[PDB]
DNA sequence: AATGGGGACTTTCCA
DNA sequence: TTTGGAAAGTCCCCA
């Protein structure tokens, strides 16, 4: 029931299999103690990873353990630089938690037979420990630098009347925990449309640099003063937009009744801070 | 009989004055215990700081104490996050040193009357200490973050006849110790020229920020799919170049027979990769 | 080697 | 609050 976490195991034994139904997104920013927990690991499908034990037949709920293991060139072992974090049951957290030790923190949720021996891991975050605080403590040789990829490790301990314990362990896909690269400045050099009717609706191509899938295009309007009086996002064709070409659908101007052209601006923004200098566009009366 | 480093001494007593004859540069990048030594503190001229004791008539060399202290606020005390560092008495280093402790290293060098009691400090470097190593001590110290300004601190103890030793202390100007961003992203806020004839030759003034003498300007043109079809460096009037104003000679266009306006771009570049936001310029026919 | 200069990586703070 | 989004601190490399 407390088998060493460094001891190797298998995901399947006889008719018993421990499987990860829903995997986690390949990216999760681990949080530090000096900052507010950054939530629980999520699934690529905007949900949560799912784990399930199949061949179980008894009616007594087992205990699923969760911990963070390595993801390097060596066989999986618990990660010394990250620790699972009990994403304190808020509103999304449904699966009851429970923390244990063993020099490695490990959670433990239950695998109820009524829940077909499958659980929704929505109560497990990833805390990042400080290298300096770890390295060379309790006998070490491992180093944290560049060791920022991990795996969610799961395991169950099935008891058999024959006095036998079946221990299954399943590791998730590698997860990247370091903060992702920051947004560069999107730059707009050319544009294939300078104006169109108030209805908007046409496609515009922005020739530039540093465009991405997260690139956004905002259309605004200034008063002679500087008071921005209009903001409208323009739909980007992610299916066509490239790093140096951004396809954008010109929005419908805020007022179709104008009888005189009206100058406006629009910028490309990466993330929520990296915008390009305002650009020019004109809307014509119908 | 040995004075504490956090005592309120002064640079002058009566006929006695401890003086910083040559202040150190206002900047010096400190080295970490993990990097090899980054060198001795220097004077804005390439030479080194100089300290002198003035009204001393005896003929017994004294010992000038050297240590690193706080720069800004309150009373001067040793800096918990910085330490003086003895530069190996190499052929170049002309002054003899000797180091000791008191939770904060102190370097001592000879102050000899054969030299008018004036020492050239060319044997002192600055060691940065990890913020977490310091802030962790039970002692209620300060905060390392953004606390990168230090000050060279010299001390002398003059033994008199009565058996009373006079103690003098002098602090240098503040020294910034953080690494020097060496190049910042140039920014063009304004321009006094939008048009020009394909012959170019005219002068364009760019108001902005982060402009340096090294700054460059390039004119470019490209297809809507990014192919560059024209690239020309405009000549900057190095001389009249301010840090937020560049004088550029608009270059001649590739085709001098245009009968219609040709839209192009140009940008400012600092270094090999920190270029500005692309700018819009038009070229006129005739 | 010592040298710095520059830049990638880690940790902390902030809009 | 959230938490992306830097900003400051520490460690590594040698066009």
């Amino acid at each position: 029931s407390s088998v060493p976490l460094e001891w190797p195991l298998s995901s399947q034994s006889g008719s018993y299999e421990l499987r990860i139904e829903v995997q986690p997104k390949p990216h999760h920013r681990a949080h530090y103690e000096t900052e507010g927990s950054r939530g629980a690991v999520k699934a690529p499908t905007g949900g949560h990873p799912v784990v399930q034990l199949h061949g179980y037949m008894e009616n007594k709920p087992l205990g699923l353990q969760i911990f963070i293991g390595t993801a390097d060139e060596r066989i999986l072992k618990p990660h010394a630089f990250y620790q699972v974090h009990r994403i304190t049951g808020k509103t999304v957290t449904t699966t009851s938690y429970e923390k244990i030790v063993g020099n490695t923190k490990v959670l433990e949720i239950p695998l109820e037979p009524k829940n077909n021996m499958r659980a929704t891991i929505d109560c497990a975050g990833i805390l990042k420990l400080r290298n300096a605080d770890i390295e060379l403590r309790k006998g070490e040789t491992d180093i944290g630098r560049k060791n920022t990829r991990v795996r969610l490790v799961f395991r169950v301990h099935i008891p058999e009347s024959s006095g036998r314990i079946v221990s299954l362990q399943t590791a998730s896909n590698p997860i990247e925990c370091s903060q992702r690269s920051a947004h560069e400045l999107p730059m707009v050099e050319r544009q294939d449309t300078d104006s169109c009717l108030v209805y908007g609706g046409q496609q515009m191509i922005l020739t530039g640099q540093n465009f991405t899938s997260e690139s956004k295009v905002v259309f605004t309007e200034k008063t002679t003063d500087g008071q921005q009086i209009w903001e409208m996002e323009a739909t980007v064709d992610k299916d066509k937009s490239q790093p140096n070409m951004l396809f954008v659908e010109i929005p419908e101007y805020r007022n179709k009744h104008i009888r005189t052209p009206v100058k406006v601006n629009f910028y490309v923004i990466n993330g929520k801070r990296k915008r390009s200098q305002p650009q020019h566009f004109t809307y014509h009366p119908v």
